[PDB]
């Protein structure tokens, strides 16, 4: 499961730099 | 932007390759 | 006139490929 | 990214000296 924890961290952080801030 | 239009297109490749084909 | 038409044409052709969505 | 943010800066510029003040 630790894999997906790293995965989401990459996903949500990347999109985070993109949407409304 | 086309840059985005392919970013997700790149994600779909990663995820399907990362978690499982099905 | 032809000038403005040509200028807009040039801008759109050069830039639409960039925003090639 | 910064492209779109710059784009509107160009649009308002284009519109500025096009239509007037």
């Amino acid at each position: 499961m630790e894999f997906v924890a790293k995965l989401f961290k990459f996903f949500k952080d990347l999109l985070g730099k993109f949407l409304g801030n």
